RNA sequence: AAUUUCUACUGUUGUAGAUGAGAAGUCAU
DNA sequence: ATGACTTCTCTAACGAGCTCG
DNA sequence: CGAGCTCGTTAGAGAA
């Protein structure tokens, strides 16, 4: 079991906190703008790396425009590309590898060899030294004050000459960009890593270019026609100016042609995005912005060829457009705002103040004075077509309000003579509903509709029944809604100028909620003055056959109006989840206090520089925050002076990447003399000897490792290391240099143990002292376990934080502090009101609740998380440090189970609406252990339940539209279900020695994502510190996650097995609706019966039955034979998705189904033998057709719905002592509700997983995959 | 409806469970 | 226009530009 | 101006 599986490797976590402003630092910080003029350099921070990078990008336009060439060796990359996607073997894939690698190299030299290529990424491009400023203004101040590339239009920022005040800012805060430009240099990454601009060219680019003249050289098999060097190109020559030729020279402005493409050498033309712009023209097509039409491109001509030609298959030679190059802007040649948001509906109001109908009047007043002609049939009263999909029930709701009053009438004149059934086929056809009727997409007309409604005015009672034209006043005030919208504006005089701030947010607040009365509502009168008249426009829906006999006399100004009146389904799109949006309206920027490297490490050499440590005061763990100007007050001497009682003071000391640390010391300049390296060994670290892969010092020659040559090499680091005036502090123990292999079995032990922590006490007096000028910045640490009305159990991120600092812990350090983080602060979100006030009585909002009210004797403000100032501190760790490891992981619990055998369980999953999950903790030997669902959840005392909450808002999906107000918030709701569900799946596997199974989904699979994410470190709040399961030792049960699409049929313990085939089974034998019978023809049903063996109703035990063997079926011939049978009580469906039609379930029984044939056709069974030839005998589409309906019920299990009345599953096989299964007359050990059998047999299949390994050898490649021939194969022979 | 955040909260100035942040860029049911 | 996929960092110290002098 | 002088480079391993 997992009792030495903890300790495994290595992680990253982020702890946040909040700092609370002690002393008075908030009135220091207040006092001068030490967060006001913050905001200004984490907002500026983001303005000038979004102005620093466009000549990141100019610079990409002229390092690509006219250089970096690689020419011939195209052609030695198209040699081991084809033949090895064609031909995977070993010796070209080699080659393969060596065309890839020389292709980059060629490309990156001149790339890394630019004039301003080396003073871009460090000190040298914002502000490097006196007398000038270095390139960054060399561009904007220097190349573009002269020259204009206005591009300032086109930004943020307002124009260059305010912008060099953004430039100059961070003169000296050049070592702040130092994570910005740690992504940047993988940009240019000649690696085998895909952010590159040489993995875009290279690798993504070039085989798709390969296969660009793998076509290119078959399109002209065939490929004449009328294509742009053909007709025209007076269009495209300032287009296309096309200023170089790229296999040997070209002219300065000559255009050339169709055949510069697709050439193997002229793939040294197509690299930047100017060039690509260009590419996807010609195979794009653009505009011209002066009122004119699209100018086609290549593959918007073979759009007009395949189809002039009936060649079908002529469309697998269309050319692929090609990705976009890294980094790369694009050129053009909801909301949040309280101005827009006021503004919209003012362009609202006002694109209906001039909207330009056909004779020179509105939109409005043309389709309103057409409806007085119009309603006496003055148009097209016969051909009024619009999109057949909800005017038949729209309509009916009308001016009638009937869902089976109007609309139901076209029934009689559409669809329903395709095939009459009097001598063409009656009963003998193949089916012919798709092919001899295609009336599915057309359209019914105003006149098809008073002909639909001809016949029940025919039908009506009264004999004044429906015409064309009396029930043509429906549609009369249609235009008149234009005249209550308008009464929505006279309120937005007093709206409007309520309206002149620029980020206003009146409404996104829990407060302003009878504010949006006047757009909530002024809204409405476009929300249902156009949702009504929709009628009246001819829509897009038709199965291959659409013409619907379309008018033109009132369908100008339908198409027209309804189009020009638009400007509220979009104006009410705008506002759609503008209101929905609960207040984190943060902005969590970053603070810095004077300070760029702030906080980067806590060691004690350093601490002026990062000037912060922190404070333990007997578990109120504090954050000071030296000032710069002073930041030297922590120094040894007052720690030598101070020497008192209170705030104890973290002393941090660490030894970070010795690779990079242990020759930065001991082989340079102002201290090698001290150290005096050797003869021999000052020859290894030139020439990288004792290396394997390390970059040997410039001007030299990399050697090859050696033994000797790199154990020396840590015999002069044994050495040095004690020389050195701090770090002999910490008193490492190596082993014997005989044991060491490489130099990383060296310096992970000299970054294990290069770490300790330890504590110089502080007289209190002295930091209260220090804190009242502006010395020091103190801001306690704090969540919910850092106040003082805590009594149980603390968040699992404080208890880290707070074993940090354990002397437990600091003996062995599996919690590392790390450095880098930064310090936050969000403004105020919700403006303070309580809602819950004090001392009187609030209702309870759960069920299952012994308790209806609350007395609440202090308030409850609505947010007090955002009602406040809050700070915020963040702090990685390092869980597991001297440990690390997350490799062979998933091969590691193999070995492992293999040793434990006979002892481990398996846990299961399904999904629903009707659940969420079901688990289901089956064992190694069939009978199952227990079993429940995850509706029931958080079972100390109060059991909330999820499961009601979901259907609870989705019987609530319209004040977002109706009032356009709603607030339910659900798209974060139902992820954070599933948060909870995590723990009790986590519980059961230590406790019952499981192993975890899933679905796949190749947000019902975020939950998989969140148990990879959450066995990586499992450590129970409950749980005894440094034991199994505690915060030092605890569970490593993941390999962490990378992709999903790599989650392997492994991922630690969490096995996986293939989807579908579980939710509908008979549980102790595995047969599945694998027939699939529907009634095409006639005598293929008796194709179905007449391969049985017998077909018999058994009178000895009272139920009919249907013996076959599966072998004469070729669908998915899954072996042996099956014996259905009628004594289930089966239920019918719903058939379901039915307001007023036959939506309820009623229950057709099996047995008393087929003596209702026994009766219509006398074939007795009182001789007990087979009576297959007879009921093969008869041909009819009463006798089969019908037999349809039964024999989707004999077989089916799943039932009972619209309603979850315990529906329940039924076997019909009864396998080896006659009794069935019942699912509700069922033991505990097998499945209980309704997605309850679906997650049993993925236990069993999950037990197959086990058999393997069980039995498996020393076979690396372990197959953990489950083909249905074993899934269908194994459940088979459980009992035998 | 109170939280480092987020979900449900009465589990009472909080309770139970999980909680990785910052900058980037790429891609698409 | 949200989800998904690969990669970065999670640092103290030295050697230099540094105004001092 | 040689002590020092205060932020921007700089050392650059090992799985697979």
């Amino acid at each position: 079991i997992y009792q030495e599986f903890v300790n495994k490797y290595s992680l990253s976590k982020t702890l946040r906190f909040e700092l609370i402003p002690q002393g008075k630092t908030l009135e220091n910080i207040k006092a001068r703008g030490l967060i006001l003029d913050d905001e200004k350099r984490a907002k500026d921070y983001k303005k000038a790396k979004q102005i620093i990078d466009k000549y990141h990008q100019f610079f990409i336009e002229e390092i690509l425009s006219s250089v970096c060439i690689s020419e011939d060796l195209l052609q030695n990359y198209s040699d081991v590309y084809f033949k090895l996607k064609k031909s995977d073997d070993d010796n070209l894939q080699k080659d393969f590898k060596s065309a890839k690698d020389t292709i980059k190299k060629q490309i990156s030299e001149y790339i890394k060899d630019s004039e301003k290529f080396k003073n871009l990424f460090n000190q040298n491009l914002i502000d490097a030294k006196k007398g000038q400023e270095s390139d960054l203004i060399l561009w904007l101040k220097q190349s573009k004050d002269n020259g204009i590339e206005l591009f300032k239009a086109n930004s943020d920022i307002t124009d260059i000459d305010e912008a060099l005040e953004i430039i100059k800012s961070f003169k000296g805060w050049t070592t702040y960009f130092k994570g910005f430009h740690e992504n940047r240099k993988n940009v240019y990454s000649s690696n085998d890593i895909p952010t590159s601009i040489i993995y875009r060219i290279v690798d993504d680019n070039l085989p798709k270019f390969l296969e660009n003249k793998a076509k290119y050289e078959s399109l002209k098999d065939k490929a004449p026609e009328a294509i742009n060097y053909e007709q025209i190109k007076k269009d495209l020559a300032e287009e296309l100016t096309f200023d170089i030729d790229y296999k040997t020279s070209e002219v300065n402005q000559r255009v050339f042609s169709l055949d510069e493409v697709f050439e193997i050498a002229n793939f040294n033309n197509y690299l930047n995005q100017s060039g690509i712009t260009k590419f996807n023209t010609i195979i794009g097509g653009k505009f011209v912005n002066g009122e004119n039409t699209k100018r086609k491109g290549i593959n918007e001509y073979i759009n007009l060829y395949s189809q002039q030609i009936n060649d079908k298959t002529l469309k697998k030679y269309k050319m692929s457009v090609l990705f976009k190059q890294i980094l790369s802007d694009t050129e053009s040649k909801k909301l949040e705002d309280d101005s827009d948001v006021v503004t919209t509906m003012q362009s609202f109001y006002e694109q209906i103040a001039a909207f330009k109908t056909v004779e020179e009047k509105s939109i409005k007043e043309t389709l309103s004075l057409l409806f007085d002609d119009l309603k006496a049939q003055k148009l097209d009263l016969s051909k009024i077509y619009f999109k057949n999909d909800k005017s038949l029930t729209d309509l009916s709701q009308q001016v009638f309000d009937d869902y089976s009053v109007i609309g139901t009438a076209v029934l009689e004149y559409i669809t329903q003579q395709i095939a009459p059934k009097n001598l063409d086929n009656p009963s003998k056809k193949e089916q012919e509903l798709i092919a001899k009727k295609t009336e599915k997409a057309k359209y019914l007309s105003l006149e098809t509709i008073k002909l639909a409604l001809e016949e029940f005015n025919k039908h009506r009672d009264i004999d004044k029944q429906c015409r064309f034209e009396e029930i043509l006043a429906n549609f009369a005030a249609i235009p008149m809604i234009f005249d209550e919208i308008a009464q929505n504006k006279d309120n937005l005089a007093q709206i409007s100028i309520k309206y002149q701030n620029q980020g206003k947010k009146d409404l996104l607040q829990a407060s302003a909620e009878d504010d949006v009365k006047a757009i909530k509502d002024l809204l409405d009168q476009t929300n249902n003055l156009l949702h009504k008249l929709k009628i009246f426009h001819i829509s897009q829906s038709e199965d291959k056959a659409n013409i619907l006999d379309k008018d033109e006399h009132f369908y100008l100004v339908f198409e027209e109006c309804y189009f020009e009146l638009a400007n509220i389904v979009p104006l009410y799109n705008k506002i759609r989840n503008y209101i929905t949006q609960k207040p984190y309206s943060d902005e969590k920027f970053k603070l810095n206090f004077e300070n760029s490297t702030l906080a980067n490490g806590w060691d004690k050499n350093k601490e002026p520089d990062n000037t912060a440590i922190l404070f333990i005061k007997d578990d109120k763990y504090y954050l000071g925050v030296m000032n710069k100007k002073n930041n030297k007050i922590f120094d040894d001497k007052a720690i030598k002076e101070n020497k008192g009682e209170g705030y104890k003071k973290i002393v941090y000391k660490l030894l970070p990447g010795a690779n990079k640390m242990l020759p930065k010391v001991f082989f340079s300049a102002k201290s090698i003399k001290f150290y005096n390296p050797s003869e021999d060994i000052l020859r290894i670290r030139n020439h990288s000897t004792h290396t394997k892969n390390g970059s040997p010092q410039k001007g030299y020659e990399k050697f090859e490792f050696n033994i000797e040559d790199c154990r020396k090499f840590i015999d002069f680091y044994k050495q040095s290391i004690s020389k050195h005036p701090e770090w002999k502090d910490f008193g490492f123990r190596f082993s014997d240099t005989q044991r060491y292999n490489s130099i990383d079995e060296f310096y992970r032990e000299v970054e294990n143990q290069g770490y300790k922590l330890t504590f110089e006490n502080i007289s209190e007096s002295y930091i209260d002292s220090v804190v009242n000028q502006g010395k020091l910045y103190l801001f306690q640490i704090y969540n919910k376990d850092f106040s003082a009305y805590s009594k149980g159990r603390p968040n699992l991120h404080t208890l880290y934080w707070k074993a940090l600092f354990d002397e437990r812990n600091l003996q062995d350090v599996v919690y590392k502090l790390n450095g880098e983080a930064e310090l936050f602060y969000r403004k105020q979100s919700i403006p303070k009101k309580i809602t819950h006030p004090a001392k009187e009585a609030i209702a309870n909002k759960n069920k299952d609740n012994p308790k209806k009210e609350s007395v609440f004797e202090y308030d409850l403000i609505k947010d007090k998380r955002f009602t406040e100032d809050k700070f915020f501190f963040h702090c990685p760790i390092t869980i597991n440090f001297k440990s690390s490891g997350a490799n062979k992981f998933n091969d590691e619990i193999n070995l492992l189970l293999k040793e434990k055998a006979n002892d481990v369980h398996i846990l299961s999953i399904d999904r629903g609406e009707r659940h969420l999950a079901y688990y289901t903790l089956v064992d190694g030997k069939g009978n199952i252990i227990k079993q429940d669902t995850f509706n029931i959840i958080g079972n100390d005392r109060m059991k909330t339940n999820y499961h009601d909450k979901l259907a609870a808002i989705e019987k609530d999906r319209d004040s977002a539209r109706k009032d356009w107000k709603k607030i339910n918030n659900i798209k974060e709701m139902k992820e954070g279900y599933l948060s909870q569900v995590v723990h009790e799946i986590a519980k059961l596997v230590i406790e019952y020695n499981a192993i975890v199974v899933f679905q796949d989904l190749n947000v019902y699979q975020k939950l998989e994502k969140m148990l990879i994410e959450k066995l990586n470190y499992l450590v129970f709040k409950d749980n005894e510190f440094d034991k199994t399961g505690g915060v030092l030792r605890a569970y490593q049960l993941t390999a962490p996650f990378e992709t999903f699409k790599k989650m392997g049929k492994q991922t630690g313990i969490i096995y996986y097995v293939p989807a579908g085939f579980t939710s509908k089974i008979c549980p102790v034998t595995g047969f599945v609706n694998q027939l699939y019978p529907k009634y095409e023809s006639v005598s293929k049903s008796q194709e179905f019966f007449s391969k049985f063996d017998k077909i018999c109703y058994n009178l000895d035990k009272g139920y009919f039955e249907f013996s076959f063997d599966y072998k004469n079926f070729g669908d998915k011939a899954a072996k042996g034979k099956w014996t259905i049978a009628s004594f289930g009580s089966r239920l019918i469906n719903f058939r379901n998705s039915d307001k007023n039609h036959n939506w309820d379930t009623r229950e057709v029984y099996p047995t008393k189904e087929l003596e209702k044939l026994l009766k219509d056709y006398s074939i007795e069974y009182g001789h007990g033998e087979c009576i297959k030839a007879a009921i093969c005998g008869e041909s009819d589409k009463k006798f089969f057709a019908k037999l349809t309906s039964v024999l989707n019920t004999i077989l089916q299990m799943r039932n009972s719905k619209t309603g979850t009345e315990l529906d329940y599953l039924i076997s019909p096989v009864a396998d080896v002592n006659g009794n069935f299964f019942d699912s509700r007359q069922a033991p505990k050990n097998m499945p209980q509700d309704a997605d309850a059998n679906g997650a049993y047999h993925i236990g069993l299949k999950g037990l197959m997983l086990l058999g393997r390994i069980k039995n498996n050898q020393e076979g690396k490649k372990l197959n953990l995959v489950i083909k249905n021939e074993e899934y269908f194969e194994f459940v088979q022979n459980r009992n035998n």
